[PDB]
């Protein structure tokens, strides 16, 4: 139900979104956030949803935001509030300046160099997993493939086993889309339970993969602590197995229905790399935010201390004020616009990563299996969180129009 309004919040402001179940999901989860910006909806909205917080519905607003780290903290960035109280992930979790130094560490994990070195596994394991596949005529996208090739790649990455992708993936989906079993703070410290004797294993005798790598790095020049290493290690396994995870499943949701896109980028393979980018902003898929640092009037509207503001990252490229016709997608659009790996200072990490492995899956799946579709009658389910997602997406193809090598 709807939190009692606080006295400080005008009536003419409410307007009851639900970001874990909305109103309009049926529709698509992008439809079903952007009903919060149609014509008569304000810039900036109170939902009395989720123990109550504001809502900036436009790009402008959501930029500014990010921007502002001193009166909008990172330090409560989940809503509801006991999910953004126990939120403690590491940088996230944190404002510069200390945020900063913990970047770098971060960076040694998953940025570039990194990516570069993984390169050839991660495209070998994209053509294993579709030629596997392709002679079947069928799969079940979400666990066939959307899942599997990023997971196996983090896991690869963390030197961790296969074997426990079941458990971690449960934890990790109770923090972005909960069923309800568990709060963000017991699913948070089932994944501390997990890590923590790992990472002073690695400690003690390191390794090469990431988790030895945090737990042995330096922060500025000092060694990184036990506790702060644990709470490194578990925001890169959330952004490992749920993130590229549900965006490559809202993008071959998309191709499945639209044979002329697919055709596209078939005839003109160069346009892959703009069409990641037209498809990372129409299928933008994050909304996190932050809280008031004090009271502080913005854009006209007073907020106070304490209050959560959820800022999010999915809206400013569906917001027609970024993008004209923005439901419409357009590989050719001619200034691509979003915040989709967020904005400000905890801009996103694994970008380069997520990039490779979004243009990898489009090459190489269209490569194999260029006509394809929905299985009959199969009506896709969306759901919505933190990270929204696709809840099975199940496709079809005749395996005659495919090609092996
Ligand atoms: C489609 C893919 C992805 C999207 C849309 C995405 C989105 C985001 C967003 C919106 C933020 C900012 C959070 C905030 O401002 O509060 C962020 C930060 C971050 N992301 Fe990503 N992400 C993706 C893939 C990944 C992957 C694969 C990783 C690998 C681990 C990753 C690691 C991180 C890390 C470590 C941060 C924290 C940086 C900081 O707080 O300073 N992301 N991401
Ligand atoms: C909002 C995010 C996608 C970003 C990386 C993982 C995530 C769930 C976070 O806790 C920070
Ligand atoms: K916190």
């Amino acid at each position: 139900n709807l939190a009692p309004l606080p006295p400080h919040v005008p009536e003419h402001l409410v307007f009851d979104f639900d970001m874990y179940n909305p109103s309009n999901l049926s529709a698509g989860v992008q439809e079903a956030w952007a009903v919060l910006q149609e014509s008569n909806v304000p810039d900036l909205v109170w939902t009395r949803c989720n123990g109550g917080h504001w809502i900036a519905t436009r790009g402008q607003l959501i930029r500014e935001a990010y921007e502002d780290y001193r009166h909008f903290s990172s330090e409560c960035p989940f809503i509801p509030r006991e999910a953004g109280e126990a939120y403690d992930f590491i940088p996230t979790s944190m404002d510069p300046p200390e945020q900063r130094q913990f970047r770098a560490l971060a960076n040694q994990v998953v940025g570039m160099p990194v990516v570069d070195k993984l390169e050839n596994r991660i495209q070998e394991l994209a053509c294993s997993l579709i030629e596997s596949l392709r002679p079947q005529g069928q799969c079940n996208f979400t666990e066939d493939y959307a899942e599997p090739f990023p997971i196996r790649i983090f896991m690869l990455l963390a030197g961790l086993p296969e074997e426990d992708i079941p458990h971690l993936k449960y934890l990790t989906d109770q923090m972005t889309r909960p069923d309800g079993s568990m709060t963000f703070a017991e699913a948070k410290e089932a994944l501390y339970d997990y890590l923590i004797p790992i990472i002073e294993q690695r400690r003690q005798k390191p390794g090469t993969d990431a988790i030895s790598i945090v737990a042995n790095g330096q922060v500025n020049g000092r060694p990184i602590t036990s506790d702060e290493a644990k709470r490194m290690c578990g925001l890169l396994l959330v952004g490992g197995l749920d993130t590229v995870v549900n965006f490559l499943s809202f993008s071959m949701e998309f191709l499945a229905k639209s044979p002329e896109h697919r055709q596209e980028l078939i005839e003109r393979p160069e346009r892959i790399p703009a069409a990641c980018e037209e498809l990372l902003r129409r299928f933008s898929l994050v909304a996190d935010g932050r809280i008031l640092t004090s009271d502080y009037e913005f854009h006209g509207v007073q907020l106070k201390k304490g209050d959560q503001i959820l800022l999010p990252q999915m809206l400013s490229g569906l917001d027609e004020r970024e993008n004209a016709c923005p439901m419409h997608v357009d590989f050719s659009r001619q200034k691509v616009s979003h915040t989709t790996f967020g904005h400000g200072s905890h801009l996103x990490l694994g970008q380069h990563l997520a990039r490779l492995q979004i243009i990898v899956t489009l090459k190489e799946w269209l490569t194999r299996i260029p006509d394809f579709s929905i299985a009959p009658g199969a009506q896709i389910q969306h759901k919505s969180g933190i990270v929204s997602g696709v809840q099975a997406l199940p496709l079809v193809w005749d395996p005659a129009t495919t090609k092996a090598v």
